[PDB]
């Protein structure tokens, strides 16, 4: 007898914010509506967990312990060339066809797109 | 009329990866052990949506859309200070109380947390 499934994947949608200037207002928007369509697509396949778009890192706040205290700073975890923009939490039968979905979420191409494995196993 | 709330904010745990072999094994099990009261406590609280611990960034894997061309590397999607390691997706009456609340996930405290608020706003 094996375990039996769930392999969940974290896919990261990452870019630099600084050139969502450069693209056209109506293809961003274009971004956006292949999205919804393809997270409904994932979900009827059973693949779809959830999925966020995230605001600016102007928007975050860190929290950070340092000795006993905590620290809290304007911004994100650190300044990057590519910043976290959104996530698709997915599970599939294994990376290979983890890595075919994430390779057609629409915001990816805005940069790329890192697919991590996730440490929880649920099943039995 | 107001619209409905549901603000969601996705709780980023950041950490070096290289330091978890200074933290002793046991006290590394007291945090796993912490996390998972915490995400019951969460989720009896109506803040709980998601939560994951990710496996290292050596398990990741990024892909790029270049000219039109996907590129696949190993990997994550850049070499930073602190990797991402996990995170908690939450639900909040506003960024003040996401932080209430992100200042106690335990796993925090190997590093930090940045708080992002999502783009979606779920209600009517």
């Amino acid at each position: 007898l094996y375990f039996q499934g769930n392999m969940k994947y974290l896919c990261l949608i990452y870019f630099d914010e600084a050139k969502l200037a450069a693209v056209p207002a109506e293809e961003l928007a274009a971004i956006v509506d292949e999205c919804m369509t393809y997270s409904d697509q994932l979900g009827k396949a059973g693949h779809y967990i959830a999925s966020h778009a995230l605001q600016s890192v102007q928007t975050a706040t860190t929290l950070r312990h340092q000795g006993g205290r905590l620290a809290m700073t304007d911004g994100p975890f650190a300044e990057t060339k590519e910043q976290l923009g959104g996530f698709y939490l997915i599970e599939a039968r294994d990376l290979n066809q983890a890595l075919q979905i994430a390779a057609k979420i629409p915001p990816g191409r805005l940069g790329c797109v890192e697919v991590r494995p996730v440490k929880e196993w649920e099943g039995s």
